[PDB]
């Protein structure tokens, strides 16, 4: 007789099923850890196709393989969450969760049961958010040093090389200046633009976008200082009625008069945008030939099928609306631009919108001698646009170098002391998970792990320095706060939440139905 | 139990992940070395069709050749680059690569940690560019001497034989006549002809642009002397209004009424041409049967459905403005040429327009026997525009024959024994590995390496001559500045950079991994 | 083009290597632990050819299976040697191994170095070594009741429904029976017969073997008591000379005296036969059919072509000598028996010899109702000789139930103390892994391990009772040397040594290469 | 593992790649050589 269950499938029960999970885990941690810190180093991925990536990006890593197993694409989701989160501390959030699940096996192997480690960890967890609270160090808004130090340290994760003051005073200039009336970071007004050239160094801030356009007629002037632009969101074309409508023309001398009426509205049109005071002017749609003309005579330079992004962009950056009858526009509409050129840039002719006064978008553009270069650098200014956002958003920071992880692991297992029975077990488990970090970031820069965690502990211990890490350079156990080296709370808070919500999921399943 | 990672996947990790990449990065580097200064070799290229290239361009060869291996790929990059921010120097910015990676091997044997070798090269690269702007030499845009001096030096690195005064002279002029308001240089303002003919030498330069097309009526004159130049983008045919329109006939009589509308229609913008004072028309687009004779008529040569580009070529080296409707054409959107002129060459029949005032775009007319001889001249004349371009733009010039490069390795080793640590063994590696280009000259010119690095150590040493170097003709260190072996500072300070760049990111990597 | 090492060759690396032999190890380990104590359940193993395997038995399982993982082999020596050196404690070996292991992992995932690990398990192995000879009790090799217990806890270790006093004592005196002069125990000395029969209580100890042959004619005698036996490597055939001889007859006459010579020396072979006493003859070789008629009449037993094997247990057992030369035959030649009888078993025909006085050679027959009820029942008989052999020989004891491991762990951890730095954490580790005997006994038990644990080291701390363990039959912690359950002391000195062994000799290694 | 340049590529380096640009340019000239002046003759050439 038939089996009940499918006979394509493979299935793997209680510790089985265990193991497959917290293997999958450790693994794809595993593949991550040796980028962590400002001493890690880089993976270079191919594809089917050829294309390759080379990177210190976590998250990024962790996409462009291709993993298929099911409990390691889970941890992927702890990275990819964090991404969007925080936009920063990937690798970190990862690492922490295979650490759970390495810290797990050894209690499932002495008999502590799937639960009682959820729970505990469910409580090291909720434990570890409020120490969090009180470990953080409040922030203005707008405190340009520490602002900077956030951009610094967070460039810095990515080797030492990277982190150029000019480039991290750029950073905090961009995302300060996108701040909305709120209060609040939205990482996409700030546009990443990326073109080789001479060197990483040329990087540059531009108050204002770049329009990959060239303005429609080259009678045009290619270079307008104090701009006064027009952004239309419909076609300076004929215009037709939505209900159909034919001419008949039964009279020769009326062909000319049709013709003459549709050559009239068109120069009344540019007349309309004329009048306006506009002498720059992006139409998202279409700009008959013939008003391209009318245009380049009245010495009004435009661009023609501009992008809808593109049409958005410039309203946030210019301060324009985007008129959508032309009937309706009027000097109010405009924005205001210090510079709009159409010039080359390594080959490619654009025109660039420049040193505007307020803008709300604003251009981050990316040099540097080589396309895969210019990626990683562009990777880099991301992690720094994420937590410089969310320093100005939360106003919350902590010391780095693996000093929170450590404080948090010492004041857990001071917790995990009032924890009755087995749950203790667990509790200490997870305090003991967060030193991967502080473990890992040693053991990348070459030094011996214990006796550096022994130190830091040490620097904690009675009532000592909360900020104590160990500093990769120098060798030494230092205040990570008197150096600089400091991070936003929400990295170490959405890390943890993650990596303990993930790893509860994962730790509560027996059974692994694998179809196919 | 099922596999973590895509089992599809190879990887390479540690030591094997390094020596891929510096291998494939020395392999690649070593393809195009022999290719290196006048003294170098030519490759022969066969593509899966049985095209064939020869050349002695190095950024040509990588892109022919077509090479799939990662690394190699990233090193790729360095040569487009060089070729796209500069347009000469490919090869020795490849070869400079190579043995950047070549002497970081050599470190990291000795167990030099990777972090340490890129903020070596960083330090290295970073001191080179500060010591290259001292070692530059100040030069003026208009200096016609100087700037034929950096072509004729170009052209010598593809082999002395190319390199003739008279080309070297028509390759400054068109790049001077094309030189912007802010003094920039678009080289694709000069546009390339390539046309076989009786010798290399009949090559030319045209004050205009050619088209390739011939006049619409044989009736219209072949030449036109002093010409006057209409540039219309719109149909020389009878306008249909943007609304849909019909004509609706109840009487015989008006059948004819409306086909001679029509024929006035056509005669009236004829007329309105003729009007501007326009004795030659450029048109974009179509022209009506009977407007091609009364044009005929009023000896007015036309050409129709011309290349949109050629329009634009047309308006840059004549002055007209391309009109969009015949009604507006005055005689100010008219421009102007010496020469207008129908005729044959290499038996193909196409229209000069020469002998313009204030062209801002030229012609560089291509001669030689065959096509691939006429290919690599194309390709010299590629590298010389770029540097008498980079020239004009920056002022700034440094000795050849590997003389800038002696100088300063020379001065960088002096730097590194300012450096404390393992640093300091890497700021020498990249010293050394500048030497590259000089002994590679040496080797492809048949002489001994070591003996000539040697000696133009010692020319250099004791403050003597930053410009001594050894002249591959002569055999002997000379001064190669007051031999007139000269190129841009953008070309060493681009290849450099680029090296450096590049080679820091291909050595952060501990991890390949390459799916299918 | 082309590679150095095998291109069909798979290969891991560091922390891979130690994985996958750690895995392997740890997975043998799970497979026999189930298996582990009175309460552990059995195994049913089906090959290739459908052939059916139902044990207890840890090394049987490890054979059966077709185990072919490299690191997973080196385990099931562990399991080989317990066997060959004790017979007892199998799976305890192999788990012990398996635990090493795993508390290794969590060394090396702190960064310990292998040879630290190495240094630290072989430390604590030559410690418990020395803890064990005082921790031991000691007993003499004539002590029935210990041997009976010693036999009992072995048995109960496949199960108390195999633990039959009966069978026990009979196994004691089975041993007890083939020590030699020198005090040593040859298990080959004890010769297994397994037949079916009404019930596993059947199985019996025979003072004496049983031969599967008939006496080679129904004229002989099927039972002869106070038996004389003959043993005669030599055929009871004519005698032929080595040198190539060939008898010639001339005579007619001649043809029957040489007829008449050869049953005539027949009948004197069977003539000297009778004069030394003998009535039982076995003879390894064949017995002419003429010969065997005179035996016959004479009234001897004889049995014909007796495999070695069997004379030389018949040797043994009535203490004849296996005489080469007929003529040789004395009366001091033959072995007595107080019974030979022909007799059927289980349907087949037999010959018994039983009843020996002093015999140095007997047979357990196992009976049981079918043949793999049987086939286990051997396997635990074996067991127990092995052990009642070993405790013979050695005269020195352990009490059993996981007591002696505690002692143990608790002893090391104390010793542990006094070892400075890193290499205590091995230390501890192989203290804290011999836990996994008692834990494993618990689990199987269906008791919680965790806190049996806690009880069973209560009881053993500050000057507690190092006979301490948990009764798995009434779930207390109890005296088990006064409740009877005990084991050699060399069970635990070979596991632990092969465990400490092998462990060592695999963690040492950092790359797998395997070929295919 | 791997290859830098493509592993589906003939190559012909220094002395070989002059000979066989020399000897296909001879044996091209060695075709219609036969041809060369008045008492040439002709070559049949079928597709
Ligand atoms: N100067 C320093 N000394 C010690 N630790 C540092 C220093 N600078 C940064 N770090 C730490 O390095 C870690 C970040 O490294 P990084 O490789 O970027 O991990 P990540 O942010 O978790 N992953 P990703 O999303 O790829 O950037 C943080 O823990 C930092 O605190
Ligand atoms: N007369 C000379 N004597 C010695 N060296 C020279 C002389 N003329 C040119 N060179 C050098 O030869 C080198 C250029 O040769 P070349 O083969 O073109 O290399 P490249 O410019 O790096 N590659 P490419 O992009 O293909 O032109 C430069 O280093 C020149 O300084
Ligand atoms: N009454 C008992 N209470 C607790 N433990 C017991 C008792 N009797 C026996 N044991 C233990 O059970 C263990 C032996 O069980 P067993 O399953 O035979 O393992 P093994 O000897 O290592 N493997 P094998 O070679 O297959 O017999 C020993 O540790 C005994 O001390
Ligand atoms: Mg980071
Ligand atoms: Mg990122
Ligand atoms: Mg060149
Ligand atoms: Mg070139
Ligand atoms: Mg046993
Ligand atoms: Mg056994």
């Amino acid at each position: 007789q038939p089996g009940v269950l499918p006979e394509n499938m493979k299935r793997y029960m209680g510790r089985d099923a265990q193991r497959m999970n917290i293997l999958a885990g450790r693994i794809i941690a595993e593949t991550v850890r040796s980028t962590l810190g400002p001493k890690g180093m880089d993976k270079m991925l191919v594809d089917d196709l050829g294309d390759v990536v080379v990177t210190n990006d976590g998250v990024t890593i962790l996409r462009e393989m291709s993993v298929e197993h099911p409990a390691a694409k889970m941890l992927i989701e702890v990275a990819k969450t964090q991404e969007k989160e925080v936009g920063d501390g990937t690798t970190t959030a990862v690492v922490v969760a295979g650490e759970l699940l390495r810290k797990a096996e050894e209690l499932l192997d002495q008999n502590v049961h799937p639960t009682i480690v959820v729970k505990g960890y469910q409580a090291a967890a909720q434990k570890a958010q409020e120490l969090l609270k009180t470990i953080a160090c409040e922030v203005g808004a707008q405190d340009k040093e520490i602002l900077t130090k956030i951009a610094m340290t967070s460039i810095t994760g990515k080797g030492a090389e990277k982190a150029k003051e000019k480039l991290a005073e750029i950073i905090v200039e961009a995302v300060s200046a996108v701040v909305d009336d709120e209060g609040k970071v939205d990482k996409d007004l700030i546009k990443i633009e990326k073109k080789s050239g001479a060197s990483i160094d040329d990087t540059e801030l531009i108050k204002g976008v770049l329009v990959d356009k060239e303005r429609v007629s080259a009678q045009m002037p290619k270079k307008v200082t104090d701009a006064k632009i027009a952004l239309l969101n419909c076609a300076i074309e004929i215009k037709e009625t939505e209900t159909d409508a034919e001419i008949r023309i039964t009279d020769p001398a009326k062909l000319m008069e049709f013709i003459e009426q549709e050559e009239k509205m068109l120069k009344d049109m540019v007349a309309e945008i004329k009048a306006s005071g506009a002498n720059v002017l992006f139409c998202q749609k279409g700009i008959d030939d013939l008003a391209q003309h009318y245009l380049a005579k009245e010495g009004i330079v435009a661009a023609r099928r501009v992008k809808k992004s593109d049409m958005e962009k410039l309203a946030k950056a210019t301060g324009a609306n985007v008129i959508a009858a032309i009937a309706a526009l009027s000097a109010q509409d405009l924005g205001d631009a210090g510079l709009v050129e159409e010039r080359k840039i390594s080959g490619d002719s654009m025109i660039f919108v420049e040193e505007c006064k307020h803008p709300k978008a604003v251009t981050m553009l990316i040099r540097g001698t080589t396309e895969h270069v210019i990626e990683e650098v562009a990777r880099a200014v991301d992690d720094a646009v994420g937590v410089v956002g969310c320093t100005i958003e939360d106003g919350r920071i902590v010391s780095g170098g693996g000093s929170t992880e450590v404080e948090l692991s010492m004041k857990l297992r001071e917790y995990a002391e009032g924890i009755s029975g087995r749950e203790q077990l667990a509790v200490r488990a997870f305090a003991d998970a967060l030193e991967v970090i502080p473990r890992t970031l040693a053991e990348n820069a070459g030094l011996d792990a214990i006796e550096i965690l022994v130190k830091v502990r040490a620097a904690h211990a009675s009532n000592g320095n909360k900020c104590a890490g160990l500093n990769v350079f120098t060798g030494a156990v230092e205040d990570m706060c008197e150096n600089g080296v400091v991070e936003p709370l929400r990295v170490k808070t959405q890390a943890i939440q993650s990596a303990a919500e993930s790893t509860e999921m994962l730790l509560r399943i027996d059974d692994v139905i694998a179809a196919e």
